[PDB]
């Protein structure tokens, strides 16, 4: 595996997944 | 469905990728 | 050395599929 | 009401994870 790699997408994963989840929480 | 019950896990859901993640970053 | 985080990370997947799932199935 | 762009987005997101999860299982 590589650490490194999977942070920075892991850390997309997070970005998106609370843009989403917010705009949920808003309608 | 219900909302509520979606927004719950997928709080949840957010929380759990947050602390997995931190965890990944501090190796 | 990572196998608990995979085995968290593999929780999130399968709670996060769920919610997927029940969005448009229920 | 319609939830179509967060259910077409956090299907992106799941794909990711699931990838994620593949490849830190791997090597
Ligand atoms: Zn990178
Ligand atoms: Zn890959």
């Amino acid at each position: 595996y590589n650490i490194q790699k999977e942070i920075d997408r892991l850390n997309e994963v997070a970005k998106n997944l609370n843009e989403s989840l917010i705009d949920l929480q808003e309608l």
